């Protein structure tokens, strides 16, 4: 069953470059791991300096697998440093997929 | 909960007026009825795209916030924004995995 997860950080001003290019490095690699169907980091256009994890995962274990690298731990802890403190994750086993509209 | 996920692009020159759409969009969906969330989101590793990121109560939610006016109307808008790949996709979702935070 594919796991979606829903992700929410923000940074305040001085550091929301650097959370940027953070955020887009850890994208650029994630995207390549086993299981990985999707993974968009973006910006909220109600609320500059607010951030959007969105991840697509293949099922519940390679998920996982993904949440115990050394690279995760690498990332949570460069979170600290840019005192980016509200980083929130939450995930969901998904239906088959619904085709709205394209 | 149903998830919808879209996603959507447009060039430089309409850009700003995708943006503006999807704001206006967002604060009126979220005033709806079975609306949980309803964020517009850019990408950061794509600038020009665009993510439609819905939390819905029940389908029949969703459903009567697709059927209204206002959406079909801002589906023409988009079309008149040089906008050609907008594509929508809903999941009914299980319950909730705290993963972090």
């Amino acid at each position: 069953t594919m796991v979606i997860s829903h992700g929410t950080l923000s940074a305040s001003a001085e550091h929301a470059a650097h959370l940027r290019q953070l955020l887009v490095h850890i994208a650029q690699a994630t995207r390549q791991e086993d299981g990985c169907l999707l993974y968009l980091v973006s910006e909220d256009l109600s609320q500059p300096g607010h951030f959007l994890i969105t991840e697509h995962w293949d099922n519940l274990g390679a998920m996982h697998t993904h949440l115990a690298l050394p690279g995760v731990t690498q990332a949570i802890d460069a979170l600290k440093h840019l005192n980016v403190t509200d980083l929130k994750i939450t995930a969901y086993e998904a239906g088959e997929a619904i085709n709205i509209m394209g």
